[PDB]
């Protein structure tokens, strides 16, 4: 079936879109060509819909199946529970997109009494209607990228808040426990960045003749049939749950999940679906399992000897034993036929990687410089173009959620984040004497709260103090970190020592805890390094639930 149909009505907008980032004194500092800067709108929706529109072929086999069935036996020993109305609209953004019956995310996080009445009465129609497709919007997203020697809009497809509001109170309990139960440590969301890197180079250190690479599917929501949702529904079902829960489970998956009709802003019929819809609390979760399945299968087709996976919704990477270079290219080919079969093609192909720093996880990647007791350290690192480019957008046009901030906080410990985005927003921070107030930022497909002023003991917790030392770093690392500073027109790392040395000191001058940021920040940028000591708010910090699976459009909050 095709994944989806159109009327020919467009992809509308909401209200006005900016192509382009403006000149402006506080973001020139940052990166001098504003021309190579641009955000995705509405205007190229139906290239993408070119895209993500074709029809889907898939057949299962025998590897397949017995993957499944221990899937299915793993969820059966899982049991969860229903959230209360009060939980899950704790768990709602403050930002969230605003329902048609009178009410938005505000009203729901205050309990006001038309919201959560509109809740109970979406709620009761679940119960008692397991069939009628439930309308979604399409939009397209505005993201900004830096253009690569333009992309179209990814496209969203969400269903209205009072929808989105009762799917937390069905699932969001199953969502913490069944991932971790079927996947265990192949489910790649719950660690921290420190943890991923841990897992990474120990299945490296495994084996004799280390392979990996990453599997590319094409457009994964897309290629996820209809079949595939009915079988997640399935293991969603294998656990202990309340009959209610079950329920409200089937009707979500049949009028929701497998499939809908689309809405443009403009309240016109735009399209069908029968694919993922990228915008419903189960996205990441439904994407993860599914994944997984396909991939473990596909393994044992394939004949990969010995994989462990490291899953996280769409994105997959294998790490195997070696079979020499010409028999790791058939194999992958053998790996990509079978996903192909399974109704997940790939886009780039699969290529056979044999050092770990090159391989890339959700675009990420293991790196290693030392501390300050000459002890090698390895840390999560990624390509500093996008992280640069979206902080100097949201420097002049602020967003309720600041990249810049989950970028500090994932990749705390890398020279691009210590001295350019920490140094940039600082000095900002100190400019608008706001250092004390807590901002929103995304980690994980997740919305959090954090004070930039407890940044130092977040970043001990997660990273180590050995965040705060690092030095020498690798040629890749500090390569890839120069050729983005070219290419945006950045200032050289030297002039960001430089800035550094002042944020530094004013921070010093402030006192209490900025003083603690300017000390352990920005010890890097000084001669004469003070002697950092365990900060011990760092040691009594509980972060473990900033990583879980998250949600679609990153539509869950945690406070
Ligand atoms: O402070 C610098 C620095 C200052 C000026 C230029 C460079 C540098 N430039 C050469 C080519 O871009 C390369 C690495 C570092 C660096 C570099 O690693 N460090 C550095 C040392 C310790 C911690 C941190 Br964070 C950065």
């Amino acid at each position: 079936s095709m994944s989806y149909t159109w009327t020919g009505a467009l992809i509308t907008p909401c209200g006005p879109e900016e192509e382009k980032l403006p000149i402006n004194p506080l973001s020139n500092s940052l990166m001098r060509f504003h021309n190579k800067v641009y955000s995705t709108t509405s205007r190229s929706a139906s290239l993408r819909a070119k895209k993500v529109t074709f029809d889907r072929v898939q057949v299962l086999d025998a590897h397949y199946d017995s993957v499944l069935q221990d899937v299915k036996r793993a969820a059966s020993k899982v049991s969860a529970r229903l959230l209360t109305v009060e939980e899950a609209c704790a768990l709602t953004p403050p930002h969230s997109a605003k329902s048609r019956y009178g009410f938005g995310a505000k009203e729901v996080r205050s309990l006001s009494r038309r919201a959560v009445n509109h809740i109970r009465s979406v709620w009761e129609d679940l119960l008692e209607d397991q069939h009628t497709p439930i309308d979604t919007t399409i939009m397209a997203k505005n993201e900004v990228f830096c253009i690569d020697p333009k992309k179209p809009a990814r496209l969203i497809v969400y269903p209205d808040l009072g929808v989105r509001v009762c799917e937390k109170m069905a699932l969001y309990d199953i969502a913490q426990k069944l991932p971790k139960a079927i996947m265990g440590p192949s489910y790649g969301f719950q660690y921290s960045p420190a943890e991923r890197v841990d897992f990474l180079l120990k299945a490296w250190g495994s084996k004799k003749d280390p392979m990996g690479f990453s599997y590319d599917t094409r457009c994964f929501d897309s290629t996820v049939t209809e079949r595939d949702i009915r079988t997640e529904e399935s293991i969603y079902q294998a656990c202990s749950l309340p009959q209610e829960a079950r329920t409200v489970i089937h009707s979500l998956t049949e009028r929701l999940y497998v499939g809908g009709p689309m809405t443009n802003s403009k309240g016109q019929s735009c399209g069908y679906r029968r694919c993922r819809a990228s915008g419903v609390f189960t996205t990441s979760m439904g994407n993860t399992m599914t994944c997984y399945i396909k991939a473990l299968a596909a393994c044992k087709a394939a004949g990969i000897v010995d994989p462990v996976m490291l899953v996280c919704g769409d994105d997959l990477v294998v790490i195997s034993e070696s079979q020499g270079n010409e028999e790791d290219e058939r194999n992958l080919r053998a790996f990509t036929e079978a996903m192909t079969r399974y109704s997940a093609p790939p886009g780039d192909l699969p290529r056979p990687e044999y050092d770990l720093e090159l391989i890339t996880s959700c675009s990420s990647n293991v790196s290693v410089a030392l501390d300050s007791r000459g002890r090698r350290r390895y840390f999560l690192t990624r390509d500093p173009t996008t992280p640069i480019t979206r902080a100097a957008w949201e420097t002049v046009r602020h967003s309720p959620v600041n990249s810049w901030l989950g970028n500090i906080i994932q990749y705390a410990p890398t020279i691009w984040v210590r001295m350019v985005i920490m140094t940039h927003f600082f000095s900002i921070l100190l400019a608008q004497d706001t250092l004390n107030q807590n901002l929103n930022f995304e980690m994980y497909g997740a919305v959090y709260s954090v004070n930039p002023l407890d940044l130092p003991a977040i970043i001990e917790r997660l990273h180590g103090l050995e965040a705060f030392s690092l030095h020498t770093y690798s040629p890749h690392e500090l390569s890839r970190v120069a050729a983005t500073l070219r290419k945006l027109g950045a200032p050289p790392l030297r002039a960001w020592k430089s800035r550094a040395r002042a944020v530094r000191a004013s921070l010093i001058a402030q006192g209490a805890r900025a003083a603690i940021c300017g000390r352990y920040l920005f010890n890097w940028a000084v001669k004469t390094k003070l002697k950092l000591t365990p900060l011990p708010e760092a040691s009594r910090l509980d972060l473990s639930g900033w990583f879980t699976v998250g949600a679609g459009g990153g539509d869950i909050y945690h406070s």
